[PDB]
């Protein structure tokens, strides 16, 4: 009890261990169980984050700090924690020995020291079953769900030893008042003075956003990341000398790069950076030489801007300026998608109160059924969408739903039940999207999907989760979806000319009220129907096929200006009344392309000149 | 008045020992409230939303399925993880299930479910009895939005439960 | 009337919220006072 | 319960050691204008006071 | 990297800021490095080491070193039931000795026994550096929430072309 015991009511007294304020309820639980004489070790069960060392070393605070009442005061706690017991015995029968010696020991206290296993798994039992029958050991189990259960359920002997006990969730309320309770204490250990709004937003947006830990607990680790960020302030210099002096080191290595070339002159077209870099030494020196460079705001906007590092609804980007790329949304589409009124208003006004979070957090975000013609180019509106703003395409995680059609197609996508190698591999759009849980959850053809793939878009758009075979929740409560169904193609395609708009959806409303119920009608954002093209859209998107291909042709060093009559003749070949504006890109590489290879590969184009295509002919032509 | 007098029952103490305490099939046009009410039956008496898990019937249909709800056969991954049904009653057998469109579920899980009404006793992969004698289910349904909606007008109540009765007599027992 | 009152929903947060999402995260609406519902013309419009 | 404090003695002992150590937490806030609103949490204190001061002297 | 053995780096500030920033904490006190082979983790906490011992970093991270437990000598004489246990309570005791001022930088981070690392983890006692793959930062675990209260990561993503 000298040697391998850890005394929890001494660590109480110096106060290493960090008081704990409120719940009264299972502390009570444990001296209850200590009063009962069979079943009489209790085992401290929560999730990890109930604090279940905390119970019994904070049962020890309770001990010393005498709010236990009498019948224990004098039986001491004395905790056998693990690595005490692993000494150099490099030979067999010494552990029985001394373990027969420590229970001599709590045989000769009689109720006067408590034993603890602390991460109850560790410890044996053939050996305290006695000391458990007499009446000499006093052991305590603290350790997690799996580790008790696996640490043992099933002997009706050790289970006889053992006793678990059970809690009970009242409000966010009382986890403020951990956090107000611990708030100094993690100023005098964190170096800080906690103003309460960290710690009240800790409280809330964790009982809101974290689907991982449990309150308060993940509200205290908040604490520890934001006290720790806030130290990183306050060790450092101020914040914009920060700003000049930290961009001045990952710039410089920026020209780190941009110096050892070839020839260092010529592509030395950088030189504005080095102006601005004798520049950073200008502000930097007059912010050196020279509160709002103080935050005990700690700030809740900015532990959201942690979280909104980690998520993806940013607040770094809400104190940047973003107002004029959001007014002309629309324009900034028209630099690439350009056209479709209704739908560009329809579908970036859902995009603006989408990722602005008008609706339910339990419910989804931007939340799309497309339904319409073809000849729009879907794929590379996606494209114009993760480009926009994740600003290339990586998100466009594209799982084709046309696969499922026998019995186990939620077996397939969703996930197969475990103990196979599908469960592991999981399904389609549960793994591949549960990389990339906030994010595009882009689909194309999901009508040929399960009606249980349905009634899960009724999951992912009621509750805005979804689950496997196994049973867990992935979180979707902060995505913007996709959904480029191939619902529409033979009903709207077909529909010009004989079959009008509100049969359409009559027919159309067959399919969705033949398996969906009301809540996909109403709580999709738009149904967004496209309509045909006109002439100076052709025009417009003539220009912008040709801008990929002077930033490519760009890389190779060559510039080519064309003139208005070849835009008259792909103007001419543009338009046919079946099929609208997809042929474009092949009667431009048909009736451009071919002679441009053909003097390019044949010698007539000179590399270091200007090319022009002019019309030696009745097409284009290419001439130096 | 339905509910809230199952929930008088329900503390009154009137049941069967060898029944489950409440079990209701609710039918007709969407847009009532079901899952709502079940977040204010989550909000009365044991008080928090966040012991409302909501479960669905859908995902389950598979050869391996059954093995979803009772745990994996033995030697596989999912037996030592377990089955949803069997750990998610183990944990808690007092609570509140929220189940949604159990036609969805197989004639197996009709007969777990024949087990969670007669005898009281659920035998899973391995075969172990688990305790299903005072618990409460809620069950949701899609046979009411999928022949009701269209059938709203000139239908009566009889021939609803009737055309209920047939799909459900091709596939349940009595 | 199959439909019922369930897309007032997004008749509220569609047909009224997104020009006062506009009109709030546009400037014209300074935070911190008692909002009343007043009238301008015949579509529902919130002043501040 | 005979050795000790009584059950509702100790139910009511104990619903004030959360009030108050919950006052412990509850001094130390942000702006006042905000997060003094706890009046409703006073007058429960209330409650809490004479009621156990009524089983106290029972 | 006082005599200069190790790679340097180009750039790398702005999420080695998330290397320093996710290494000073007390429980989940240990970053984590979060990529594939073929990107450079172990540059970034040597780069790490070389902000620290070179000097453009602030106050705070002058004077600490950085040590590595092995599993060679770990597994090199496993010869009785002890011999391995003797060592490893001989490095958790010398962990002990310079006090904290020992960097543990543990690259294959669930190869490192466990139940004597977490108590010294959790009061302060202890504070390492973790490093796995991506696919085995989805392997190593995160819902044990305990060992969500050991360790912490850094975000790292797809590699551009002026990099
Ligand atoms: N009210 C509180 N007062 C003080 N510290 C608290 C409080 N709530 C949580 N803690 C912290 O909770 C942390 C975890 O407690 P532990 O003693 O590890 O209980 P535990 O859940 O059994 O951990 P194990 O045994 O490793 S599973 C400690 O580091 C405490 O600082
Ligand atoms: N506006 C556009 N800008 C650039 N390329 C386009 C455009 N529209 C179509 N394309 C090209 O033509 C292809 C077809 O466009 P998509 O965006 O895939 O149309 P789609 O309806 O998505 O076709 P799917 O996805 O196979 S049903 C694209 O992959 C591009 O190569
Ligand atoms: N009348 C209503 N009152 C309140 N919330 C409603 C109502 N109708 C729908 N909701 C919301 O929409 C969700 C689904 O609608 P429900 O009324 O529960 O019908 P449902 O049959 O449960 O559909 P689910 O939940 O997808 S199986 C609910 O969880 C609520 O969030
Ligand atoms: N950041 C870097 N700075 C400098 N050289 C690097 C860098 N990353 C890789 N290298 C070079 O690549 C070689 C090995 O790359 P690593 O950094 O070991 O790749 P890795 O991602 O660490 O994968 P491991 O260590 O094999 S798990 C080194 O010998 C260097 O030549």
């Amino acid at each position: 009890l000298k040697k391998y015991t850890i005394d929890l009511t001494e660590r109480a007294e110096q106060g290493k261990l960090d008081p704990v304020i409120g719940r009264d309820e299972e502390i009570r639980r444990t001296i209850q169980v200590l009063q009962r004489r069979t079943k009489n070790n209790p085992v401290l069960i929560g999730e990890p984050g109930v604090g279940k060392t905390a119970i019994v070393e904070g049962l020890a605070q309770r001990i010393i700090n005498g709010e236990v009442p009498e019948g224990l005061k004098g039986r001491r706690v004395l905790a056998l924690d693990m690595g005490a017991l692993v000494a150099g015995a490099k030979y067999r029968g010494e552990f029985e020995e001394r373990l027969k010696g420590v229970l001599n020991d709590l045989a000769k206290q009689e109720g006067n020291v408590i034993l603890f296993i602390d991460a109850l798994h560790t410890m044996a039992g053939n050996m305290l079953k006695p000391a458990l029958a007499r009446g000499e050991l006093h052991c305590v189990g603290a350790t997690t769900l799996d580790e008790y259960r696996q640490y043992i359920e099933k002997d009706a002997a050790l289970e006889r030893r053992f006793q678990k006990v059970f809690v009970a969730e009242p409000s966010v309320e009382d986890t403020i008042a951990i956090l107000r309770g611990l708030k100094e204490r993690y100023e005098l250990h964190h170096h800080v003075q906690i103003t309460d709004p960290a710690i009240v937003a800790a409280a809330t947006l964790s009982h809101r956003y974290i689907a991982d830990r449990q309150l308060p607990d993940k509200a205290i680790d908040l604490i520890d990341e934001a006290a720790s960020s806030i130290r990183m302030q306050i060790d450092s210099k101020p914040e914009e000398l920060d700003r000049l002096d930290r961009r001045i080191i990952q710039l410089k290595l920026e020209q780190q790069a941009l110096m050892k070339e070839s020839d260092e002159a010529s592509k030395k077209r950088l030189d504005m950076l080095n102006e601005e870099l004798s520049d950073k030494e200008r502000q930097y020196s007059e912010l050196e030489e020279e509160m709002r460079l103080l935050r005990n705001k700690v700030t809740d906007a900015e532990i959201a801007e942690v979280l909104a590092r980690w998520t993806g609804i940013p607040v770094s980007r809400m104190m940047e300026s973003e107002r004029e790329k959001l007014l002309r949304m629309e324009q900034e589409l028209h630099h690439r998608v350009i056209g479709q009124n209704e739908a560009v208003d329809a579908v970036s006004n859902a995009i603006r109160r989408s990722r602005a979070g008008l609706a339910d957090p339990n419910r989804p975000i931007g939340s799309f059924l497309f339904l319409g013609p073809t000849g729009v180019g879907k794929t590379e509106l996606c494209k114009a969408l993760a480009n926009f703003m994740f600003d290339s395409d990586e998100a466009m995680v594209r799982i084709d739903m046309s696969e499922f059609m026998e019995k186990h197609s939620v077996s397939r996508l969703v996930g197969a039940p475990p103990g196979y190698v599908g469960y592991e591999e999981g399904g389609y759009l549960t793994e591949a999207v549960r990389r990339r849980p906030y994010s595009v959850i882009l689909l194309d053809a999901v009508e040929k999907a399960h009606p249980d793939v349905f009634n899960i878009l009724l999951q992912v758009l009621d509750d805005g989760r979804l689950t496997d075979g196994q049973g867990r929740t992935v979180d979707f409560r902060n995505t913007v979806v996709i959904m480029t169904s191939n619902l529409g193609v033979r009903e709207t395609e077909r529909k010009s000319i004989g079959l009008i708009h509100q049969d359409n959806s009559t027919d159309a409303m067959e399919e969705i009220k033949k398996i969906f119920r009301p809540e996909f009608i109403n709580r999709i954002d738009e149904v967004v129907v496209f309509h045909p093209l006109g002439e100076q859209h052709i025009a417009s998107i003539a220009q912008i096929q040709l801008k990929r291909l002077y930033k490519r042709l760009e890389e190779r060093g060559y510039e080519i200006h064309i003139s208005d009559e070849a835009l008259k003749l792909l103007s001419e070949n543009g338009y046919d009344p079946v099929y609208g504006a997809r042929p474009l890109k092949r009667a431009i590489q048909q009736q451009i392309e071919n002679p441009l290879a053909q003097q390019i590969l044949s010698g007539e184009l000179v590399p270091g000149k200007v090319i022009r295509l002019e019309v030696n002919e009745d097409r284009i032509v290419a001439v130096q």
